[PDB]
């Protein structure tokens, strides 16, 4: 007792026991419902940036976004062929703020992509091509593109993205509690235009959807949007009112990316994680100026603690293997991903955690796209013993 | 009582003085014991065409000192050969009205985007957020464009407007007479806010611009591209607990500070046109502008202008270019063309009786359809605005 | 229960100070001249002089620099005559080092406790000559090739705080000890930067700048200080608590800024801060604000407590300077409450990116007051 | 005229602002619950009944 | 509403709907006390297209 | 672009229903032929609410 910094680890201990009672509390008592928030059909020629306001009903868990586009190919005689992101560059940017303006995500359209099939375990909504004589396979074509559209053609696009709130179904960690009164939420979706869809032989595939010798002629039609908001209502009350997680609300679940430039051949080159987050996944990208390859530009991918420690430094296929074993395939060609979901990254714990790259073959305007998936808290920062 | 009717000894035998200076103390507490926080509480971007009123939620949180908005526009000029320009009140015209409402539905300020504006400076000493020019050979100056509007778009541009708006709740920084305690589980308290649209922020040559924003003769094809928003709510966080509850200024709670226009007609030459001061309210300045039938002139179209007592006739009774020297001692400028400023923060009119002060303008020339637009602020505490009247008569 | 104590303490040394204030004479005189070459020298050590209590000093920097270049000229950068000096040290008698921060942050704090540009004219519309009559703090916008430009430099280093609140002042009552005043003076190699180089420290920039050089640099000290100090029963009549009380500025300087991420610069847990200057060197770029999705003041790495974007936060200094700051330069005003915690990191600063160049870094400047442990010891 | 002049129509109070304030043709809704038809052209009721 | 629109021509049409809460205006069965401290009330609206 | 559309009322005092106005523009872009009003008629401006 009586010293500070025991006396809150054991109001710590408490708080968190009761969380985690307050949370199957809710995960057992209340409802999931899904419903229907914006609908929208517009042209990018005019205007491809929308802002939706989410309805503040109950506990928040996330928002699902289906994106349908049309694309005609207007050159004479040739043809365009998807890149290797495709129809995740159909929306740019996923914005989300709090009722308390607490920004939660900021990926990019690909960033997101890539997060909804680490949680998964495989490609995020996709369909797996089996030996059953019964006609399973793609009926319904939920994310759906054409490999190719002719010089003439039209080609329906389709594209879905779980923006998480909560960490996952039965982790209420990062949800928005709205059965309260309060500001409205907002969440921002920048789209694709016709400038950063269509790509020409020799651009930066990164952020297109299509890339070919007719890209310059290609234009959108229509791109529609549909979002649907993810609660649970009918919340369990008890004698002093609602009973909350209260310390997994106050939580924030996010998903930032980001970028670094400045690549040297065989030297290592590392990416700081700079706040005080507890980060659970980590996605690199390396742009070897507008080339993506497959591992042969990278000496090795590592992760590196305070006293210049490797805790991992793996070859980089080697690092796709361990990739292997959690999504069952693997991630498109020049992406890396690295998972630290049941000891999350901490710099608090044992010092300060970089990401190191040490590539092999640089090009001209290089650099490394990172996306980061993390948890945020309010420190806690007691003094002990001596101030001076 | 010489001059007013009651002088400020008449009227402090009206207030319990016990209470006080339990308020006072009350309020030193709050100001030492609290943290200033300053919060995001809303954003949106949207076209005028399609919707052009909105209101706003604030947070439900600490004492509310005020908010701040933020207001970016991108107008378009689609004329074939034709130019518009800035008019004399320009962005200030991007908010035509602005309401707020607190937590118990009681509307505080209810006035117009113009009005809200020069309140703004004459509370500041200058123009509102504008950067002085000086001889310094070090690069400070007009850096960052908070107030920013093109002075031209001409055929076929596109210009881009910036334009901030404080909606003050409480009186000042140390004043918290106005402010308003929010920290209930409500839904009343909003902010309501009507934007210019492409009806009122363009005006013909010839036509009326007290409300456009740019004129010339290529206003029928000019549009919005886009308006956005942000709101920005400045509270006090933290209050210091006794028992009893929290501590409070309840005098300074249970007072508005309003800000509220009207308008008045029926102006002719060379005579006195009073518009009454109104009974209970607890005026502070008052803002006057002479359209003259949509045009505005540098004081050419004025004898003289006054205040005006019933005993004591004239205070103030001065020539319009003496007016504005008494103004330039306030906020070291003057006025756009038409704009008169009254200030009376040191004696504020409070009346018991509703005519007995009024304002003056005596007129030389006088075109047709033209008014006076008022535009004044004042305490009003709350348990005699239900028993007030109307803000002016004329 | 204590501040029935530390309250009385506070109240007799504000009817201490106003007796001070009251009986004492302001008198500011010439410390030092001197007139040198920085090829050959740039590091000067100052002594003032011991007398009464110490306000500040009134340094003025004139230089006359020659561009030699054949064709080519060179222009003013945004900090422009505030980098003619480097570094200012003050230390007190006692070794106590009172300020230590650069010249371009000096000028920027003497601005920000003005309300406007540091001994600026204000351009009116009168007829009346004012204006810039005596070229108190001047320089050429541009030194052609074979010309020669005359700068002129003011800075106020300050020991109190303002005329009327002698915190951070300091008793000069020891004929053995001595103060210093060391200054650091731009010289060849910092004071001339070329086309596409960091315009930071530098002072004029263009296709000239390798055969720009000083011909002469003047520097002059000027001493404020309170004569004719009242005496009581037993010595000194003296606030004590003001004079046991530091008023320092600082400069630092971080780096790692990755775009769309939080950068926090965590703040000391024993300084009462002030102001906050924040200048985003982005690669030896500066721009008005469109790098910056938002600055912020948080908490405990959580909550903000003034989140706005950089034309709303060039808004709240307007407010205080009347003007706007040079472009990358971004003020934070914490005068009427000071940010103080007990803890470590407990509040920190916030610059959230949009494009980060490479050797990105972020200067932070600060102003704060810092107690002492023990009384200063009057006589 | 039809209601084409008027930008709207209102009834104050002083603690209050507006209390009814509509669009000539929302007005006109509520006298057409009122009378059963609607009054001639420039012609505007208000029932505090 | 016009009767009929002709080819090339353009009609104009406004319609009014009263959404009940309390089923007249003076039995308050049905009404919805707004006071509380729950949340806001939402009204969805699909129009023809 | 859009047909659905939620509006958010503040939450004052006892709510006794809401009115809702709503004002269109059919335009006709057939070559010869016409069209006629059905005996719903404007009342399917608003589909669902």
């Amino acid at each position: 007792q009586l010293t500070p910094a025991q006396q809150a680890a054991l109001r710590n201990q408490q708080a968190m026991a009761a969380n985690l009672q307050a949370r199957q509390i809710v995960l057992q008592q209340s409802y999931p419902v899904i419903q229907q928030v914006e609908t929208q059909t517009f042209d990018p020629a005019n205007r491809s940036v929308f802002d939706v306001t989410p309805a503040n009903v109950g506990i928040v868990k996330g928002f699902l976004v289906k994106v349908t586009a049309a694309i005609k190919n207007n050159h004479a005689t040739e043809a365009v062929a998807l890149t290797d992101f495709g129809p995740a560059n159909l929306v740019q940017r996923v914005i989300y703020y709090d009722p308390d303006n607490q920004r939660h995500t900021e990926t990019s359209g690909w960033h997101l992509h890539f997060v909804n099939t680490a949680k998964q375990g495989a490609p995020f909504l996709s369909s797996m091509v089996t030996d059953s004589p019964i006609k399973y396979g793609d009926v319904m074509n939920v994310i759906d593109a054409p490999a190719t559209i002719a010089a003439g053609a039209t080609g329906e696009l389709t594209m879905y993205y779980w923006v998480p709130l909560a960490y996952s179904e039965t982790d209420l960690t990062g949800a928005v509690l709205a059965n309260v009164p309060q500001s409205k939420q907002r969440l921002k979706l920048e789209f694709a235009n016709n400038n950063t869809a269509f790509a020409a032989v020799g651009a930066n595939p990164l952020e297109a959807i299509y890339q070919g010798a007719g890209a310059a002629d290609c234009e959108f039609e229509e791109i529609s949007y549909t979002v649907y908001q993810s609660y649970l209502d009918q919340l369990p009350v008890g004698q002093n009112g609602y009973i909350l997680p209260l310390i997994d609300l106050s939580t924030l679940y996010n998903l930032e990316n980001s970028a670094q430039a400045g690549l040297t051949p065989n030297v290592d080159f590392v990416v700081q994680y700079a706040n005080l987050y507890r980060y659970l996944s980590t996605i690199a990208v390396f742009d070897n100026g507008g080339s993506f390859n497959a591992g042969t530009d990278i000496n090795y991918l590592s992760q590196r603690t305070a006293n210049f420690s490797d805790t991992r430094k793996l070859d980089p296929k080697t690092w796709a293997a361990q990739t292997r074993r959690r999504i069952a395939t693997d991630f498109p060609k020049g992406v890396y991903y690295c998972d630290n979901r049941d000891k999350p990254i901490y710099t608090l714990q044992y010092g300060n955690v970089g990401f190191v790259v040490n590539p092999k073959t640089v090009n001209q305007n290089a650099r490394l796209l990172m996306g980061y998936e993390y948890f945020t808290s309010r420190t806690e920062l007691v003094n002990a013993g001596t101030i001076s």
